[PDB]
């Protein structure tokens, strides 16, 4: 008897459950269908279908026509679309979380072990014919193959978006406060349980590493000085485990938040800027609340950090991504007439979508003088040798490289797309198509449809023998691009969702949180609502470098 | 410099800022009020409080007319009127929760660490000129002498309106399932981390238990036979930590979810009650899904018990506690029109208000047999020697003592109002009348209108100094009840808020898990729907016992 939820049945969301011997039943409870399969639409649910725009037309709207956006940015009509945008996308995100590696059915462990990450689609029944469900070979592609193939670099392709590595390494800084899986408990385990923007990876995922960072006086956090310039401190007084490769004096190592953060000098730039940005506000702080212990300090700048955080986040970096001619707001107001939940669990397809390691360059410039990665990984003097600015400076002009396309991964980190390939397998995520349909796109009928040209659909289609085993992370990176964009529209429809529902399901958006006394007063609450990456690093830097998630021109 | 927050100067939830070396700024954000200290209303907040009935006269409405609810009860109306009661009471509690014994402000660290309770008002501070703020004497009432005046029973009173010991005890095992404050951490920590009805006292409050508690068999949970009856394993079968007189065995020890359930056969009566409704309902789950595993039958089983509670709890636990003529209903659905947040936060305020213990009787009668506190408590043999049904028969017909009034706590347990009275000023819970403004209740304006009398009144003006001084908990216990009601109207404004928020914010009221198949199917679903006390019990039991929580007629 073939598992028959192996098929993938229920359609528009609707709920596989095995019952009897070999039957099965399709709980399409609020799906907007109805039927054996959740496939016998309701008038609202047809209309909206049938006239809902493709999700490609839809981006050629948001990128052309800058007069019109520019009028129409100037009045009611921009919180309009900024808000239809964020319960659209939101909604298709389940909340309360559903499912995690260990259950693909709802259970009160999946809501309260938040060591899990969560996920969207269940996982591909272990007792399936194939390893995809139904479809494709017993056995799918070799992951080094398949990586070698179509995901390694020939020849470095510059984001056409001009996306430079002041974003990439803000990207990787970023997401990596949420993104961490546990090495000891294996994968769909994470040891992140802020699962969001809770800045875990500043002030330490747990009590003991915070207070271990803490300087306990002002609210700060402590620090060191380097030719003049405030650096984080070394582990020698901030004694914290990092990963640093073995042989490396203690002095050497700085302690931030986030462990791996000494991998690369653009991860310890952005914890120097940050942890700069938490003392600069302690003692704006201060000098309005002389009464304030260093606790009530040190956790109030948390949060106007974390508020500066969101708003750049999605008016530059969400802004620099898109590409939209629409202006981008953050303003949790515009959800207060809404149902929402202030709430966020990480999903590990979310984890597998950002693996943007495309981004990253052949070698890494800083003026006239060309690094290498064996000269940039792991170096522990880079930072402070140029300081802040000079390195804000030359990531900033320096492009990245374009994510969508495929061919475009560095020799150097290729290993990291085999393994999330391997992972991939191991969490038994379900074939790409079938997150396309979830996300609310339209299968792909065939691997020429999806790459947008012949060579390689050609190779593809042999090696996987159908587009219904096509596995979720080679789709996201071999589609093809929009025009002129840094990916294609799948990792915007499929992205969008997670990212903003992680920071608008935020605590700090919720009516109960969003008021000034919150941040300390007018003052902190102003430097949330007008947080910009320059002033970022300007406020902190003694002079101001050319500072964009965008190329110069 | 005196702290100006002593004062409590911003009124209707506004929030008070220390600013400067002596200065107090009122943070209005949505409270519907404007000014220094947020009085001044806004149209539509005075239109609102001016047509607003007291809770005097609206208690009244819903214990009279009784034709008119009958009529009601039947139609929708009756919907209409418990959205609006949940809605109304729930809107008082806030969440993301805000504060906790550490932080008198929000903070990461209050919304992220569980191991804390919440507060709704922040504590005394503790610079204040006096232990309540800025009234009453220097030093409070000694906490034994307050109880032996007050609290302590000289002849028992049993509630007028016919609550008994079935009801007694399923409160007592209810609510320690979320009440379980940490004797390591101190006052202001709990280990029961669901913060909710998540079950625990059954299932356990952490993983490692649960599994020496589950049979992983056909889903269910470990059990023993004696007597040709189901009841919880022992401790030398399931080695989990029950908390017992030392020199009591592992193998004369009953393991189940709670600790300290072997303390009294009441306790376990419930605990074996719905350990045989757990297995109960895996078998009903099995007959309909035989692929399914022991995990997901486990899970299942858990979440269909939860809704089953909730169930009960609304329906006729607060039915009987409410004395209403409106049929109160347990629908999910009714919020998911309204902006509602599922989750919750367990409040000190909301541990100290449920510390029923004038319920307790002077003995227990069962049957022919009266037992004393001595022969009831730690009894490691009666309810085998009697069985479930005997038992609840017992406990169905027993009245139950009045909660409100004063002067109704039996003296072999009088220990746990001295130590809630001491862990109140531990805890720096701001004044009883503090407390009603916050729950929207005008204060009392002297001890003679609290008590409704003028002997306890008179002696209580004189201990305390300042109706403002009278404490949360005495004030509880002592304002005069509401006509022939087990306790008076502040027990049901402060309580009411609390206890809708804690079972409507259960995730499994969200429409994301309020489905079919969360529950196994229709049948699952149906379980939970007509969940009633006399099915819990008589399909559970060889013989049906009178079983309510009133008294016989
Ligand atoms: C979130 O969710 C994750 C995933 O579930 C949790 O992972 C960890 O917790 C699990 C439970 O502790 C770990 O499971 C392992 O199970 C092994 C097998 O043990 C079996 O159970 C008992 C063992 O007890 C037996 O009887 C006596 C009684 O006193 C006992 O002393 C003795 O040890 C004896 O074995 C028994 O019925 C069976 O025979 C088995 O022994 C354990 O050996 C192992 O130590 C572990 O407990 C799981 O491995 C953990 N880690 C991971 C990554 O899975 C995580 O804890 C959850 N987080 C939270 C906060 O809840
Ligand atoms: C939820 O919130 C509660 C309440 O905050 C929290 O409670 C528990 O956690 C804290 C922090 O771990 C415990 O702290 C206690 O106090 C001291 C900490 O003082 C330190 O001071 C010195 C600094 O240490 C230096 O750093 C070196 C690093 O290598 C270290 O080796 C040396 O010690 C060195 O001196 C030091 O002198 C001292 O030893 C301490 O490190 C602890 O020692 C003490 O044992 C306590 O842990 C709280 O007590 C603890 N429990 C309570 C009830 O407060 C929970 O953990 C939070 N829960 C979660 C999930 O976050
Ligand atoms: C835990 O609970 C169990 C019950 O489940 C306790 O055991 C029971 O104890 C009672 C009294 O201690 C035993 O009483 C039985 O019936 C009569 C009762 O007394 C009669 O009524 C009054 C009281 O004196 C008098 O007017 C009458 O003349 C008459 O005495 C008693 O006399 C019998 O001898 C008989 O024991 C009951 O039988 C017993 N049940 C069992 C199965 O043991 C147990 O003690 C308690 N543990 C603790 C620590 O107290
Ligand atoms: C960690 O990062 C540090 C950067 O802060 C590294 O250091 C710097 O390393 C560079 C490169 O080795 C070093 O370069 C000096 O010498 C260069 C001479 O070479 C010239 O340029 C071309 C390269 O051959 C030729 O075309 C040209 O003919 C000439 O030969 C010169 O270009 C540089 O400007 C510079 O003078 C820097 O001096 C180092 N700076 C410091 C502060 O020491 C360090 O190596 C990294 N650590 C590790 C282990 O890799
Ligand atoms: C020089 C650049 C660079 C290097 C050496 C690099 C290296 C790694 C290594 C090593 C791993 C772990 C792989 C394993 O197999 O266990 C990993 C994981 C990961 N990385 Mn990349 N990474 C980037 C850039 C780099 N990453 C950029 C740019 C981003 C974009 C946001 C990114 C995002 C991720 C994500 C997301 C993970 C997964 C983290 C987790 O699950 O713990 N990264
Ligand atoms: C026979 C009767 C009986 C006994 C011996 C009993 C005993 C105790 C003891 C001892 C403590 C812990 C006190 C301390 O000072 O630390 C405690 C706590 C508590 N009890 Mn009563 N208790 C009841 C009945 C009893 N309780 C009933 C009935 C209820 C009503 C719902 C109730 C509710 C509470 C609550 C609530 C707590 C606090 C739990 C927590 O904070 O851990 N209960
Ligand atoms: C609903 O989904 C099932 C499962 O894929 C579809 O397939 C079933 O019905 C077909 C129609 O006769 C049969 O030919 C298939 O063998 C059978 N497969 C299984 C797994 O039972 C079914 O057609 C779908 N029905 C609708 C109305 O869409
Ligand atoms: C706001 O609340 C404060 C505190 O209850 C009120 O009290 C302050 O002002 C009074 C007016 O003269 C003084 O008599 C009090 O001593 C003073 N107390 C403090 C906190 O310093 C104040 O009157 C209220 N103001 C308004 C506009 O209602
Ligand atoms: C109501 C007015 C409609 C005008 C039709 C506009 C046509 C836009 O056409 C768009 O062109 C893009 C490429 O440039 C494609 O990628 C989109 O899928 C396609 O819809
Ligand atoms: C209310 C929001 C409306 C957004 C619609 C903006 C779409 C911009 O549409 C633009 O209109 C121009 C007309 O001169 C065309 O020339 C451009 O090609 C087209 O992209
Ligand atoms: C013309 C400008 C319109 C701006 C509104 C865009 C916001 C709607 O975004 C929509 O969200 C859906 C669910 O996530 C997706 O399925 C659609 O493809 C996407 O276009
Ligand atoms: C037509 C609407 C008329 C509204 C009349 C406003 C009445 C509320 O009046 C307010 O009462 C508070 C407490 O007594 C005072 O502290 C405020 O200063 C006062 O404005
Ligand atoms: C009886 C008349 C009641 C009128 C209700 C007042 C509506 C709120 O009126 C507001 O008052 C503010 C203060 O000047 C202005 O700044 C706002 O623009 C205005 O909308
Ligand atoms: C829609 C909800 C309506 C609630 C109103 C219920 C109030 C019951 O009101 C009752 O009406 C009786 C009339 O015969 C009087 O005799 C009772 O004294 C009075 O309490
Ligand atoms: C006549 C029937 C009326 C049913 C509506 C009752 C529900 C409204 O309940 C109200 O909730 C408020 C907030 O907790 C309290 O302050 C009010 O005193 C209370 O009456
Ligand atoms: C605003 C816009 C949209 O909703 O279309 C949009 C586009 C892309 C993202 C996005 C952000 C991070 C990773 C992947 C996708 C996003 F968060 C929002
Ligand atoms: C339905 C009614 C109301 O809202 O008035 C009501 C009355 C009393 C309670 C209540 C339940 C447990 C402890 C304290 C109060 C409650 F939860 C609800």
């Amino acid at each position: 008897p073939v598992n028959p939820c192996c098929y993938y049945p229920c359609q528009h969301q609707g709920i596989c459950v095995r019952f009897g011997l070999d039957r099965y039943q399709c709980d399409c409870t609020r799906t907007g269908y109805s039927g054996p399969n959740c496939t016998i639409p309701e008038i609202w649910t047809w209309l909206r279908t049938t006239l809902r725009p493709s999700p490609s037309f839809i981006h050629f709207l948001l990128t052309h026509g800058r007069w019109l956006w520019d009028f129409v940015n100037a009045t009611f009509i921009r919180d309009t679309l900024m808000r239809l945008v964020l319960t659209v996308r939101s909604n298709l995100i389940p909340s309360p979380p559903t499912y995690n590696i260990a259950h693909d059915y709802i259970s009160w462990e999946s809501f309260s072990n938040v060591s899990y990450y969560t996920r969207i689609l269940p996982s591909v029944p272990r007792d399936c014919p194939t390893p995809m469900g139904t479809k494709g070979k017993k056995q799918l592609p070799d992951a080094e193959f398949l990586s070698r193939r179509f995901l390694l670099r020939r020849k470095f392709i510059p984001d056409p978006q001009g996306t430079n590595l002041m974003f990439a390494f803000f990207a990787q800084h970023f997401t990596h406060q949420f993104f961490k899986t546990s090495g000891k408990m294996g994968p769909g385990f994470t040891k992140a349980l802020g699962h969001g923007v809770d800045l875990g990876h500043i002030y330490g995922d747990n009590l003991e590493r915070q207070y271990q960072l803490r300087l306990f006086k002002d609210g700060k956090l402590k620090y060191q000085m380097l030719n003049g310039e405030v650096y984080p401190p070394s582990v020698e007084e901030a004694p914290v485990l990092m990963h640093y490769p073995r042989g490396i004096p203690p002095q050497s190592q700085m302690a931030v938040g986030q462990e791996v953060f000494g991998l690369l000098p653009g991860l310890m730039l952005y914890a120097t800027i940050w942890l700069r940005e938490h003392n600069r506000v302690c003692d704006l702080l201060k000098a309005e609340h002389p009464t304030w212990g260093d606790e009530q300090l040190f956790q109030t700048a948390r949060l106007i950090l974390i508020g500066e955080t969101i708003k750049i986040v999605i008016e530059e970096y969400v802004q620099q991504l898109s590409g939209y001619f629409l202006q981008l707001k953050f303003d949790p107001e515009l959800l207060f007439g809404a149902q929402f939940q202030y709430r966020n669990r990480i999903a590990m397809e979310f984890n597998q979508l950002y693996h943007w390691h495309p981004l990253m360059p052949d070698s890494f410039r800083v003026g006239p003088q060309d690094y290498s990665y064996e000269q940039f990984l792991f170096n522990t003097s880079m930072l402070v040798d140029y300081g802040v600015e000079a390195l804000v400076d030359a990531f900033s002009r320096q492009p990245a490289g374009r994510i969508g396309g495929g061919r475009n991964i560095d020799h150097h980190i290729l290993h990291v797309a085999v393994d999330v390939i391997k992972e991939s397998r191991v969490l038994r995520l379900q074939p790409f198509n079938e997150y396309r349909k979830r996300f609310g796109m339209k299968p792909y009928t065939s691997f020429q449809e999806l790459t947008g040209e012949k060579e390689m659909a050609a190779e593809l289609e042999e090696l996987y023998g159908d587009i219904d085993a096509l596995e979720f992370y080679p789709g996201l990176l071999l589609e093809k691009c929009h025009p002129n964009s840094i990916f294609g529209e799948s990792m915007i429809e499929m992205g969008a969702p997670f990212s903003l529902k992680g920071l608008l399901g935020n605590p700090i958006c919720s009516p109960e949180y969003w008021k000034a006394s919150t941040f300390g007063g007018e003052v902190g609450f102003n430097l949330v609502k007008t947080a910009t990456l320059k002033k970022l690093v300007c406020l902190n830097t003694k002079t101001c470098p050319y500072v964009s998630f965008h190329v110069p021109d």
